[PDB]
């Protein structure tokens, strides 16, 4: 019950979560797993450094700890160590992770996750705040909403469009309705970081953001790929490849989201084969192969994939104009991440005046360099609020 | 035993082939479709119109009839009603079906599928020179081959790569085996076209070509888009759609072909769902759901998806230069089509001495309409032969 009373000015009533999957429903994912078939190999799935994708060797040993190794309940007792509730925005069931401060000058802050994340790619950086701050030393409310369509939240609607717009009113109103209509920050990355976007773009509640991704091409009148160094060339050609040869999966969520839905709701090794891809080939250091299955386990429970794909069709079909984000806006890069564009580039997008560069670090910046994002979240909260 | 006998110049035995899939293995994809399960609705999946991929509605009919109606011997012995052979080449085992004339001068003609087809989807065609005409009165040696990774054809290499030109290689030497070395024609749709044209253009035994399908660009020093007609443009229009909105599958094959094998190879369902869309969105009139279990079945059943994609690398990353068929062209029109371009563009890919445009019919033509597919070939081979 540490960190989970409501701030003072909060409108709703605490609706406490906890994570309970039935035993059942446990036996059928294993069950599945075991029934699943692999593909006979082929020269594809035998590059070992996997450039076709994953390898057969791969899922093979990954299938077998996911029947011999992999344990559900200490992944699901560490999902309830933080406080979790749940709370109803426009007839959508609204899941939330937070540690509240008991500080009445506490800034109030908003960790938005992407795909194929969720709230508990947070769960390090909640983490160590816990570790270093009591409530009523802890300097900042943390709330780390489920977005529209992912794991324990419900929805999109099933009689209407919905797309990253709606998704920024949904974490608005949240925001404003735990009381912190007068000013709230927000953090993102990937999926996240388009919405964020859209928060500081058009919210006023919402008063500076931080990203951790700005996917853009080259600046209308502004810095060329020629006034770019050695280094900023590499990455903008990293950038490059993986809109060539890296975004086919965004293309499918894109344009036939209904097909790889029900693809991918078939068998539980389309779906670790599929988001296991992501979590090999975008991280800098390697993940734990449990971390994997963990995450992968999560969608599969919470029918999260159909649900969660629904904003590709908007961010896989301005940065300097209509979305120019006016408000306090700040940058952590990181090398490894998908589209690592240059400082020069980033700051034609809004108003930046706060960025970090880090040497090391993947896309799953929260579950990769948590001591280092937190760090810079903390040091641009403090400059800006 | 009737139109088996292979031609007196063939230089390889006779290896008559039949297809006998084990009661089990029918059994274990009954047991596999049952345990499959279906994504929860969506509003993407409740759109009639499809234009998100398939429905929930259609994918939850085919799945009860794939369970309840669906009888795979009934079409296996619908396969076994043609003459079919295997012989080995370069290593790899290779499958086709055919249709032998006891005349000394039949034309020799090669008839290439593409994907997701095989060899069956000529059978209509076959079918209609068996019940026309008579060993001795045949007027060409029909060949279909199952091409490397395929069906029962074996393949593709597990040590090195292997491309069109390699597919290309591989269909020359069958044809010269069956003893062909002084003259044969192709006729290619789909995956087979690509494969046809590498054949016209290099391959000095090929001595003309007919294709359904020209995948292209608007052409170099050529006509332009405002000299086409309001059909011609909304022709264009159509392939613009499919080379934006409909070419995701594609892009995955040809980035990451281990990954998409791997989740398509997991269950039954996934595969339907993949390959159905496309049965169900390049057709003109619809085909029969009994139709596409079937072949969807033969895939599964064959193993077929994850080694028959390894051509995409290099038909989704020139037809005017290096790759202008010099030799007889002739081309088959079928207005729903992938890429339903002008003849006027055709023309600058090839020397083109044939054309029928057709009002009906689309992707499938040997499938759609044989009766058209068949005449227009007949009159090709006889004008430039």
């Amino acid at each position: 019950k540490a960190f989970a009373k409501f701030p003072s000015s909060a409108s709703i009533s605490p609706n406490p979560f906890t994570v309970s999957i039935p035993d059942e429903q446990l036996d059928d994912l294993k069950t599945l797993v075991r029934l699943s078939k692999i593909a006979p190999p082929t020269y594809e799935s035998l590059q070992a450094d996997g450039r076709f994708g994953i390898t057969s060797e791969w899922l093979t040993t990954m299938r077998e700890k996911w029947l011999s190794e992999f344990d559900w309940r200490p992944f699901e007792a560490r999902l309830n160590s933080f406080p979790q509730f749940t709370t109803e925005i426009e007839g959508l069931t609204i899941h939330f992770a937070a540690l509240f401060s008991e500080r009445e000058d506490a800034v109030p802050i908003a960790l938005l996750h992407g795909w194929p994340g969720s709230f508990v790619e947070f769960y390090p950086i909640l983490q160590l705040f816990r570790e270093e701050y009591t409530p009523e030393t802890l300097p900042f409310h943390l709330v780390v909403p489920s977005l529209p369509g992912y794991t324990f939240s419900s929805g999109p609607p099933l009689d209407k469009d919905f797309g990253l717009m709606d998704n920024a009113r949904v974490v608005d109103q949240l925001m404003k309705d735990l009381g912190f209509g007068s000013g709230y920050i927000i953090q993102g990355g990937d999926i996240g970081s388009f919405v964020g976007r859209l928060l500081g773009v058009g919210f006023d509640a919402c008063k500076a953001v931080h990203l951790n991704l700005c996917a853009m091409r080259a600046p209308p009148e502004g810095p060329s790929i020629e006034s770019l160094s050695a280094a900023e060339k590499e990455g903008i050609a990293r950038m490059e490849k993986f809109m060539t040869d890296g975004l086919a999966y965004a293309m499918e969520h894109s344009t036939r989201p209904s097909t790889i839905g029900h693809v991918l709701s078939s068998s539980p090794i389309a779906l670790l084969a599929w988001i296991g891809e992501k979590y090999l080939q975008w991280v800098d250091k390697p993940l734990p192969s449990e971390t994997i299955l963990e995450m992968v386990s999560l969608y599969w429970l919470t029918e999260s994939f159909p649900r969660a794909i629904h904003t590709y069709r908007e961010t896989t079909p301005m940065l300097q104009k209509e979305l120019y984000i006016h408000k306090p806006f700040g940058f952590s890069f990181f090398p490894k991440d998908l589209c690592p564009v240059p400082r020069s580039w980033i700051a034609t997008t809004g108003n930046l005046v706060f960025f970090r560069d880090h040497a090391e670090g993947g896309h799953f910046a929260a579950l990769e360099r948590p001591r280092e994002l937190k760090t810079d979240l903390t040091a641009f909260v403090e400059q800006v609020w």
